[PDB]
């Protein structure tokens, strides 16, 4: 079983124990590592922090520790416009260009493969989303005919029923991808009003419109789309997320009137690391959905939706049933990575939960 473990480039500036290096990475707890967003400037690949030809190294030693580490550079991000994405992969020159600009980059480096975060192509993208891969996967055949461990090519992919109909062929890039991490945490409307879990499980038999969104569906979906399963790789939130409720109403469905406030290290509507949420715990109301298997904390006026370890052990058990690739984590820097926050002084609480039921078999 394979567990793709992403380290997000920007948690460094996180102020006292917030900040995390590479440096503060177990080298066996997963398999694989991603590091968190490239840019591409004049078409090619490039980087994005100052100082991430030293991260670069700092990450890459791990496997000296750990021969068998595997290491990923990951293009696009959030903060990654998908027009310019776009703008890409629409000009067979462009495409081309770009291409031809990752393998000696990944090479120099020390990256033993590419990972494609184009997030959310729209439905003019579909088209060349596909020729995109084609090519790379293409490239990095060809650039192994040197002699050398071909490079690995993997994508993250959108969990979302409409959002997959609209941008992925999917069985298409499933033939040329080494493996797929579908998002499966960005479920809940970061459009509307009302409380509700980012990354169910299961369907939760309240609610009918809106199935689709949760794991089980999209696992099943993209199975039936074609995804074989030895190559998908089910996403598993290390976040939760925060709402300010807009009642004292706290029960499924009550009004919200907006994110939650920032954590004093994540400094982020909305969002909460796993260490932060620990804390926050702390005089606050624990509750969780049996359809769902998922659960969320309420005080004062604040809700947070979040997994804990049985829940992500859940889904940890969920994703072996079926016969998936293995799990992929966010970040490894929003788990407890210095073990301090959460208790019992285990380090990456997280983390480890998912890698335990991933090896007891
Ligand atoms: C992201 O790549 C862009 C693309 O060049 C870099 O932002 C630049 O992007 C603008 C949009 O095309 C250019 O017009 C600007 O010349 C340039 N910005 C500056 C200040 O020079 C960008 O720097 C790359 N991202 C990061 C984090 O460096």
């Amino acid at each position: 079983y394979k567990l793709i473990c992403y380290y997000t480039s920007w948690s460094q500036y996180r102020e006292g124990d917030g900040s995390c290096f590479p440096d503060a990475i177990d080298p066996f707890l997963c398999t694989h590592v991603i590091y968190s967003f490239a840019n591409i400037s004049n078409n090619e690949i490039d980087t994005w922090e100052w100082n991430d030809v030293t991260l670069y190294d700092t990450l890459n030693t791990l496997k000296n520790r750990n021969p068998k580490l595997k290491t990923l550079l990951s293009v696009g991000g959030w903060n990654f416009g998908p027009e310019r994405f776009s703008a890409i992969a629409s000009k067979t020159q462009s495409r081309r260009t770009f291409i031809k600009s990752v393998p000696p980059f990944l090479r120099t480096h020390g990256f033993d493969g590419l990972d494609l975060a184009w997030l959310y192509p729209g439905r003019r993208d579909k088209r060349h989303l596909t020729a995109l891969v084609k090519e790379m996967k293409a490239e990095f055949a060809r650039e192994a005919q040197a002699g050398t461990e071909r490079l690995l090519l993997s994508a993250a992919v959108s969990a979302g029923k409409i959002a997959i109909d609209r941008g992925y062929d999917i069985a298409q890039i499933s033939r040329h991808l080494d493996f797929i991490s579908l998002l499966t945490y960005d479920f809940h409307g970061a459009w509307r009003q009302t409380v509700g879990h980012h990354s169910p499980l299961f369907r939760g038999n309240s609610d009918g419109s809106s199935r689709f969104s949760n794991a089980d569906y999209a696992v099943s979906y993209m199975l039936r789309l074609g995804a074989p399963a030895n190559k998908l790789v089910m996403g598993i939130p290390t976040f939760g997320r925060s709402f300010t409720l807009a009642s004292s109403k706290t029960d499924g469905g009550a009004p919200i009137s907006g994110p939650g406030i920032p954590g004093r290290f994540t400094k982020e509507k909305g969002i909460l690391a796993y260490y932060e949420i620990c804390d926050f715990l702390h005089g606050a109301t624990t509750h969780r959905f049996r359809d769902q298997q998922v659960p969320y904390a309420t005080k004062g006026n604040q809700w947070v939706a979040y997994d804990d370890q049985e829940s992500v052990k859940n889904k940890a058990r969920y994703l072996k049933n079926r016969q998936l690739a293995g799990a992929m984590v966010w970040a490894l820097d929003l788990d407890d990575f210095r073990g301090t926050f959460c208790g019992q002084n285990l380090t990456f609480p997280l983390t480890s939960a998912v890698k335990d039921v991933l090896a007891e078999v």
